[PDB]
């Protein structure tokens, strides 16, 4: 039970994740877009 | 050490998978639209 470098190792996940995330909504966003042109 | 602020930080982190999830089920799902048939 110390301290947490696993809170680090959280962190940077949960980061990594939200990059992830508008990564994702770019693709989307360019997808219902060639929906069209 | 006794209590969990990891836990909060790992439930945070399953919820925004599960959005990426979704996003990634509504990409497929917009992909295997604009196709073949």
């Amino acid at each position: 039970g110390g301290r947490e470098g696993v809170l680090k190792k959280l962190r940077a996940v949960e980061n990594e994740l939200h990059y992830n995330k508008s990564l994702l909504e770019e693709v989307k966003d360019e997808l219902q877009k060639m929906r069209q042109l």
